[PDB]
C-alpha cells in the first residue's frame, strides 16, 4: 500500500525544477489524500493522466478536479514563521487571499505567517 511520503516521491520525480508551486501541490495533494484515505485512487487518476499522454503538470491539476475530495474545496491552511519557510521557487506564486479561494480553481494552499499575514499560494 502507497504511504503519502512514497506518493510524495513518485510526483516529484515527474516534476522539473524543486521547489516550484507544483511540488507544493503534491504536498497538499498528498496530506488532503492520506487524511481521506484516498492515496489509492489519487494514485491511480496520476498514472492514468500521465499514460495519456498528459504533462504531470496537468495530472496535478486534473486530480484536484476530478477527486471528489479536492472538488469545490478550501485549500488548506498552513501555518509558518515567516516568508522564508516558503521555498525560493514558490515566491512569486504567492498572493493576496481572494475571498473564497478554492483548491479546483489554482489555490494551493494558504500561508499563515507568524505576525498575522496571509498568503495564497496560486497555480
Ligand atoms: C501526509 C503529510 C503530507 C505532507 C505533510 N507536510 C509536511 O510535513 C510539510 O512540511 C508540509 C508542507 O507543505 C510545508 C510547506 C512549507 C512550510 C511548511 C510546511 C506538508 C504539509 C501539507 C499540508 Br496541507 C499541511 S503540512 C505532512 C503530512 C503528515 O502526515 O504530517
Amino acid at each position: 500500500d502507497i504511504s503519502a511520503k512514497d506518493l510524495r516521491n513518485i510526483m516529484y520525480d515527474h516534476l522539473p525544477g524543486f521547489g516550484t508551486a507544483f511540488h507544493q501541490l503534491v504536498q497538499v495533494i498528498c496530506k488532503l489524500g492520506k487524511d481521506s484515505n484516498s492515496l489509492d485512487i489519487i494514485h491511480a487518476e496520476f498514472q492514468a493522466s500521465l499514460a495519456e499522454g498528459d504533462s504531470p503538470q496537468c495530472a496535478l491539476i486534473q486530480i484536484t478536479k476530478r477527486v471528489p475530495i479536492f472538488q469545490d474545496a478550501a485549500p488548506p491552511v498552513i501555518h509558518i514563521r515567516s516568508r522564508g519557510d516558503i521555498p525560493r521557487a514558490c515566491q512569486k506564486s504567492l498572493r493576496p487571499v481572494p475571498p473564497s479561494p478554492k483548491i479546483d480553481r489554482g489555490w494551493v494552499c494558504v500561508f499563515q505567517l507568524q505576525d498575522g499575514k496571509t498568503l495564497g499560494l496560486k497555480i
